[PDB]
């Protein structure tokens, strides 16, 4: 049972994608809510500065960047990126090199994690405010996520919002987390997080945010088939693990094998098994 971090990681990760409507789960946010979220950030505002934590490989934040600009068109906008990846950030870069109607708009990377680039700017004298801050997918990475949330919340100016998304608490993932969780291996480099954690961490911290889910699911089917190579894959992606068939107790995997089929973890249908991957989406209010 080993943790699975990182070239099995990268290979899960990809089946994770391919084999899911994550991708597509994101983009139609963006199209549909996005507009209404950012419709002020900009009101009175010469420069928009927008925020990106563990921006990646800027898919998403390009995104991001085109509906402000619909929003605003003519003003500059500011969006730097805390990512401690070297390898994510190239990519970011290369994909911004290639995207056409990015004149009014300037990027800067800053590789570090959001925990040190809070350190760095509080021995800065003043804090700076930002317009829009985003973090998507990677609050599972951050070890204090009360501190994180009061830190980014306190950097939102005027009419700006903070957009967080992480697995629903309604999603397949909770489950398996909470059911599975101290049998599956511990990297101290992540937690297990749903929408759920984090509400009630923002209930307490006394912010103001909405929470919206969104369906979205993990084509599974695969992981119920002896040899397949993809299910394969997907089962080390959903534990975790590096080899979980060959490595977890026996006892273990046929529990998961059961369980995965149950209403609360995966939907059945057209002989395939989609386990519920629903994503949630919290913008919290300056
Ligand atoms: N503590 C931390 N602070 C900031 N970013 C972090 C981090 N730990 C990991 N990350 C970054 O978090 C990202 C998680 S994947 C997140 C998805 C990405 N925002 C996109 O939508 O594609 C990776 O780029 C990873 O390097
Ligand atoms: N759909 C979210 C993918 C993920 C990241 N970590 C765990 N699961």
């Amino acid at each position: 049972m080993r943790s699975l971090f990182h070239g099995k990681y990268v290979e899960s990760f990809r089946r994770f994608l391919n084999h899911s409507t994550e991708h597509q789960c994101m983009q139609e946010f963006m199209d549909k809510k996005l507009p209404g979220i950012i419709g002020r950030i900009g009101d009175t505002k010469s420069e928009i500065k927008i925020l990106s934590i563990g921006g990646g490989a800027g898919e998403i934040d390009l995104q991001i960047l085109s509906k402000v600009q619909a929003q605003y068109p003519g003003v500059c906008i500011n969006n730097e990126v805390v990512e401690p990846s070297a390898e994510q950030i190239a990519k970011y870069k290369e994909l911004v090199a290639k995207t056409s109607n990015l004149e009014n708009v300037k990027f800067a990377w800053h590789k570090e994690t959001s925990s040190e680039y809070q350190s760095r700017m509080l021995e800065k004298k003043e804090l700076q405010k930002w317009d829009f801050i985003h973090m998507i997918q990677m609050l599972y990475y951050v070890k204090d996520i009360p501190a994180t949330l009061k830190f980014f919340h306190s950097l939102l100016g005027t009419n700006a919002k903070m957009l967080i998304i992480v697995v629903s608490g309604s999603s397949g993932w909770d489950k398996l987390w909470k059911k599975y969780g101290s049998r599956f291996p511990q990297d101290d480099l992540c937690q297990y997080i749903t929408s759920d954690d984090l509400t009630q961490m923002l209930d307490n911290l006394g912010l103001k945010y909405e929470c919206y889910d969104l369906l979205s699911t993990m084509d599974i089917s695969d992981c119920f088939i002896d040899g397949n190579e993809n299910g394969d894959l997907l089962w080390d992606f959903l534990t975790e693990t590096c080899n979980f068939n060959a490595t977890a107790p026996p006892d273990l995997r046929a529990e998961l094998g059961k369980d995965l089929q149950e209403p609360e973890f995966s939907a059945k249908k057209e002989g395939k098994v989609l386990f519920n991957n629903t994503l949630s989406f919290i913008v919290i209010e300056a």
